């Protein structure tokens, strides 16, 4: 629910980063930083939030075959639709470790 901006002042953006100096519980300020490029997408030209994470509106998520993510998700209606995408398609090995692409 959020309003930093209550309790912040010189606040700014450049980019996809939020720069504001904000009170603490016992009276000094602090300034920080948060990239909001992981909260905020682009979706046909509005600014979302990003919806909250799949896990809490899908279940049964499972590997089907070698690079199939499977699960049931619940759609805007509520109803729990079957649902799978293929984790290669943006999932790499670098070099032993999965890396997103
Ligand atoms: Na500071
Ligand atoms: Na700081």
């Amino acid at each position: 629910l959020g309003k930093f901006s209550q309790t912040c002042y010189n606040s700014a953006i450049q980019g996809s980063v939020l720069t504001s100096t904000c009170e603490r519980t016992n009276g000094g300020y602090n300034t920080s930083s948060i990239d909001l490029n992981s909260v905020i997408e682009n979706v046909d030209g509005s600014l979302k939030w990003q919806p909250s994470n799949f896990i809490e509106t899908c279940r049964n998520t499972q590997l089907a075959g070698s690079s199939e993510l499977a699960a049931e998700c619940k759609t805007r209606a509520q109803q729990f639709v079957s649902t799978k995408i293929n984790l290669d398609d943006h999932i790499a090995n670098i070099d032993g470790t999965l890396k997103y692409e």
